[PDB]
């Protein structure tokens, strides 16, 4: 039993919800919430600029130390940071930008990290600004994650279509 409530269940472990991460992060405190990273950790807009702002940039500020000592992530790749106000942890996860020519296939890659974690509260990788194809992102999710995942959807049109058209 966990404290995330309103959710509809997807599958035996893919839930989802029409709701903004940053506000669901405050009120659970989940031990882990999900990034929408890019490799450089500039969180300048969509989901990152978002969960940054609520901490103040003390998430951007946290991330430059982390790029000065080991440098860029990889697309498909994640690194494990502080959640500061918002969670226990940040897993800064790397979906492929499709307004970047990023490979697609590198999606299920950026899923595969969330198999490290047991719950986690998370959006749809490589959704938004990133270009992908929520439906596909959501498709990719529930074959590939494993653990438990609660994903916030912002856009209360783009949930209701992901849950009208979830097969
Ligand atoms: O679920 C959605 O609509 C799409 C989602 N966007 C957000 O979560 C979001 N965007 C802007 N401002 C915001 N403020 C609070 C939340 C938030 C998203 C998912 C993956 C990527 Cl790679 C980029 C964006």
């Amino acid at each position: 039993v966990n404290s995330f409530s309103g959710y509809l269940k997807l599958t035996d472990n893919v839930y989802i919800k029409n709701a903004d991460i940053v506000e669901e992060a405050k009120k659970v405190k989940p031990t882990v919430v999900v990034n929408a990273a890019n490799v450089y950790l500039k969180h300048g807009g969509g989901v990152a600029g978002a969960l940054n702002k609520a901490t103040n940039n003390a998430m951007q500020v946290e991330s430059d130390d982390y790029i000065a000592t080991n440098g860029p992530l990889k697309v498909g790749g994640s690194c494990v940071l502080s959640g500061h106000n918002l969670a226990k942890h940040c897993l800064h996860v790397v979906g492929p930008n499709v307004n970047k020519g990023e490979d697609i296939q590198l999606l299920k890659s950026a899923y595969e990290n969330f198999n490290q974690h047991e719950v986690l509260l998370a959006p749809l990788l490589s959704a938004g600004i990133f270009g992908a194809d929520p439906i596909h992102s959501l498709r990719v999710c529930v074959d590939t994650v494993r653990t438990n995942v609660y994903l916030a959807v912002f856009d209360k049109n783009l949930y209701d279509k992901l849950v009208s058209s979830f097969l």
